[PDB]
């Protein structure tokens, strides 16, 4: 097979060849077996919301033209999209909610493996929420922050504070005028599921306004998750590590942390260092913890744990034969891992009650027992390492250098070395003088339909040459790190002269004798909220709303419902937002026109649907430059 | 066309002939245009939970055999079912939540059109919840009940009290042992949406246990909705009225209330009597309010408002040409009504912010302005009546007599005339002696796939001849009322000798000089909770759990996600539960075996999937008789 048609990652290509000769089916094989995919589903023109279905509508031609109950294409498309947004928001609800409970347990003395690690962030969040701190114990402040987090999930006397306190007042005012401020996170999720059920909401604009509001519930969960993880585990600062399959070590116990919620995998990291001598007794050099997906991003950002792989290529880590354990929480885990494990020897371990996989070993993680749980898990990994003594492994000797840890606090601190009391001003100065053309956030997944990483790297290369400041999260950050976009040694090759000058000036003032990396890694998918914090801080410093800023987003290879929700809130907060795969909307021209055009008149943002990455880069540059022109800037 | 293949209701048949000659497309025409329906959707073997889809699995044959991410048929089927349960629960969340807010507003002086109408029910609910009443103002008790209702939507120090306080302790204990008690109504809905999103829960048993727990969140919303509606609007007592299209009157202003939440349509009823002379000034005899679906059931149960039609046949009320207005809240409204209105003259009016239909007139109902809103709405109806002066109409002269209003309180009161201080004992006595073989609850919708009412009437006839006490809600009650099953004049024809003797003894002791009707109408779909209250009271009186009682349920023509949720909680509380249409589960034998067999070992209940109604009646009788045998009773 030509493996480069599947993935642009050479380590992935090498493992695809191994999987092929060993007869191990991969995600790419399961995709091929699915073709041709259903065109009703692809276009959004299918409904299964009641037992009179399934209903479908022919995109073109003759009947069927309308659902059995009378639901039009507009209604069917908008209802399906709304449920996808609610599903995305629900994952972020679960992630943030878990962290809120963990913080509450910690400060109540119920979970001594957890603690307040970032006291400053705690007090800053309390202040933003209106919680008094003067003369209060940190534990009581944290109890109040956890209570406020849990309160945002349901209706109360205030709207969702993890929306209204994180966006500029002018933006909150626009959203409120259109009825878009969430009343409660789980409240909005449930209202979406109700209104999209049979015989309820049946007006495309009304449905889509509901979707915008639920996407802000997703934003609140993202921002709440980042806030609470930073309190518990530390706010990221710049770190240096490596990425790709070559971070695996044949002579070590290789343990991947995979999923999203690092609540236990932050603990796995710390415990793994304590069990080094137990690993050495078993014949290993040590325990080598590596990351997959956003749990991997979390521990990369906070501890420099190397990233093994991401998203669509996750099975390939197992194909090496050296992955002794894969420790799972939830979200973005291909359930194929449980069956591949039988072929590769890997011990796959689930840990969360609501996310089990038939055939995997389940360990019932509890914060109250986190260290004990981590030791049980790592001992299974050590046992597995011992079982592969003498077996050959094939780890591609392929890895890149990765500078990461660019939380918004870290970015502001780095800029403060150029201007101590007005840190955003050097960035704004360079936007104004054209050294920085604008900002682009790359976000979201890989998707088996797109050769892995091709859109992220093609678009990023064009933007960087045109002096765009590129930030990235999730598996977009994964794609860019695995292709060298987080290695400062590649600044000369990748970056336009203006951007290079700025990255160099910031780097030299931070004592690096070298530039910042070409792309700034801002963390996990919930950490898209960090990009919101940066952009809102810029808006406040400039006295304008986000829909006037030369800032865009690109979910260039989107897959998960999470990514749909994130793209939708990016639009809702005012950003031009590219999506590089087709969401199921093309079966309705009216819905497509709302999402790509008339929503501009509501929020100032809009979707740019473009599957060709060179064309998408041109459209993103045009959007940036239109914003520059609106501010009276050359472009 | 042979109209009896579409509906067994002769009034519906007559209007189908009119629709045909006038060129007005109906739900049956849109169904025909949809055939053949997609077999992947029919069997449950389709997934659109991420942008790598749509994925499908061939029920039999070759590839595709597995989803792109590795999701098996078991996982795909269970995830789709779970989302349907969550959607059903969300509708009941929205309905109950709305009523909780209405009660709070009323007792805070913010909505003087609303009030505490049933003070006794208020105090009984407060006592069941643990709320003190001694020495407290009714308004403060009601404020506390409304607060407790709203608290059950999110996590707190107690589980959902509208589950744990309404089922016997032994049942709560079984459910708790299996992890099935909901933590919060909207909490469970959101956890379902998370766990069913890509790369999360992927074990069929774990997924389905989550679904059982979310179905109890639906039960809580149902019971909360009935409780609060009874406080606000009165607990039903026996009433006499009529049903079917002949309740429309050519010389009156005909106004249908349609949807679920009678929050405003209870007001419409009261206001309509006040505007009689305005209607007379416009040339009408008066305002004739009639019911459709469960909002219709609500006002039938409390005020004897005649029921025009139900569910699948709702368009036919408009085809008469005499329906001047259709006043909509949410749920079960075919959106085709908005376009048919242009052909029939009817004014279709929406009233709830989250349920609009393109082309309908929207009036923004607010409790604070309910009387004003009702007058605006009824004045549109009067105007419409005037526009049809001189136009012929075709109202089928077909209607039945309906005795209804059998709340659980009403049933207990009726039985108390035979035994004042042990009212359930005469019912139990007659179960023991075989005069009553068991109880069957008919629930749920009609479905265009089934000739309308055919399953409800075929099954009911067989059960009644075998001395089963039949109770009914929703459009199952609608089907039975429209075919004479709520007219005591039909007891001799329909009922076995034992059941007739019991209905007669109760009727004669209630001063009727005649029996209770063949079937007891227990109300709307949320009022399935009343059947739960009756069955739980019987369980408590007998000292056994619900899974030992000779009680079954039949969603004989199910359609809405609501009906899936209700059927699932019927199973979860311990009942054999028939469903007369195919839910999308047959693509997975393991899931089917859980839902129809091994769940017995968890909750004592189980689904009986049977599309042939004669066979379904035999299977329901077998289930009843097995329960009788387990209690040592003849059968
Ligand atoms: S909700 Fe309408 S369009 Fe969807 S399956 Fe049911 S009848 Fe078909
Ligand atoms: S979740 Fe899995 S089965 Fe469903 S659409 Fe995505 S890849 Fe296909
Ligand atoms: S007809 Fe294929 S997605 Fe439903
Ligand atoms: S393939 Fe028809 S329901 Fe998806």
């Amino acid at each position: 097979a030509r493996q480069n048609l599947k993935s642009t990652d050479r380590a992935v290509q090498q493992m695809l060849d191994k999987a092929k000769r060993e007869g191990i089916q991969t995600v790419w094989d399961r995709y091929e077996a699915m073709k041709p995919q259903c065109g009703f589903g692809e276009t959004g023109l299918c409904c299964r919301h009641c037992l009179q279905g399934p209903c479908r509508i022919n995109p073109f031609g003759d009947e069927p033209k309308v659902g059995i109950c009378g639901a039009t294409a507009e209604v069917i498309v908008a209802r399906g999209l709304d449920r996808s947004i609610a599903a995305g928001a629900a994952g972020h609800s679960g992630h943030a909610k878990h962290l809120a409970h963990t913080l509450k347990k910690a400060v109540q003395g119920k979970a001594a493996s957890y603690m307040i690690k970032d006291r400053t962030k705690l007090h800053s969040i309390a202040k933003r929420l209106g919680i008094p701190t003067e003369g209060q114990k940190d534990e009581d402040i944290a109890l109040e922050v956890a209570k406020a987090a849990l309160a945002d999930f349901h209706e109360k006397d205030t709207p969702v504070l993890w929306v209204t306190t994180v966006l500029p007042p002018s933006r909150v005012k626009v959203l409120s005028a259109h009825g878009l401020i969430p009343a409660g996170i789980d409240h909005e999720i449930a209202e979406i599921m109700h209104r999209t059920s049979m015989g309820c909401d049946a007006d495309a604009q009304n449905l889509l306004l509901g979707g915008l509001r639920c996407s802000l519930a997703d934003l609140a969960g993202c921002y709440m998750g980042t806030d609470l993880a930073d309190i518990l585990f530390g706010t990221p600062a710049p770190v240096v590590t490596e990425s790709n399959l070559g971070v695996l070590k044949a002579d070590a116990v290789n343990v991947a942390v995979h999923g999203h919620n690092p609540v236990l995998s932050d603990i796995i990291v710390s415990v793994s260092k304590e069990m080094e001598n137990e690993a050495r007794a078993a014949g290993a050099t040590g325990i080598n913890v590596v990351g997959i997906c956003c749990t991997g991003n979390e521990v990369l950002m906070r501890h420099g744990i190397p990233a093994c792989t991401h998203s669509v290529s996750q099975e390939m880590a197992m194909i090496t034969g050296a992955l002794d354990a894969m420790i799972l929480d939830y979200q973005c885990i291909q359930p194929s891992v449980a069956t591949i494990a039988e072929c590769t020897g890997t011990t796959v371990i689930t840990t969360m009650e609501m996310s089990k996989i038939t055939g995997a070993t389940h360990v019932n993680f509890a914060e109250e027992a986190a260290v004990e749980n981590a030791k049980q898990i790592l001992r299974l990994a050590i046992d597995t390492f011992k079982r592969r003594k003498g077996k050959p492994v094939e780890i591609p000797n392929i890895k890149t250098k990765v500078v990461a840890g660019f939380s918004t606090e870290a970015i502001i601190n780095a800029l403060s070395k150029l201007n101590a009391n007005d840190p955003l001003k050097p960035l704004i100065d360079n936007v104004v003088n054209g050294n920085i053309r604008g900002v682009c956030l790359f976000a979201g997944c890989n998707n088996v339909k797109v050769p892995q990483d091709q859109n992220f790297t093609t678009i990023a290369r064009k933007l960087l040459k045109q002096n765009v400041l590129v930030v990235a999260t999730g598996c977009g950050a994964g794609a860019l790190m695995r292709h060298g976009f987080m290695d400062p040694a590649n600044v000369d090759e990748l970056c336009g002269d203006g951007l290079k000058a700025v990255l160099t000036a910031i780097g030299e003032a931070n004592g690096l004798g070298g530039p910042l990396p070409p792309v700034l890694h801002m963390g996990s998918c919930v950490d898209n909220s960090r990009a919101v914090a940066l952009v809102a801080a810029l808006a406040n410093r400039l006295g304008v709303d986000l829909d006037r800023l030369p800032v865009v987003a690109s979910a260039a290879e989107a897959m998960h419902e999470a990514a749909v929700a994130i793209g939708t809130w990016a639009v809702t907060i005012g950003l031009p937002t590219h999506i590089g795969v087709l969401p199921p909307i093309t079966g309705s021209l009216p819905v497509t026109q709302i999402l790509t055009s008339s929503v501009k008149d509501i929020t100032g943002g809009y979707f740019i649907v473009e599957l060709d990455p060179e064309t998408a880069a041109d459209k993103l540059l045009a959007a940036i430059n239109e914003r520059r022109a609106g501010l009276g800037l050359p472009w």
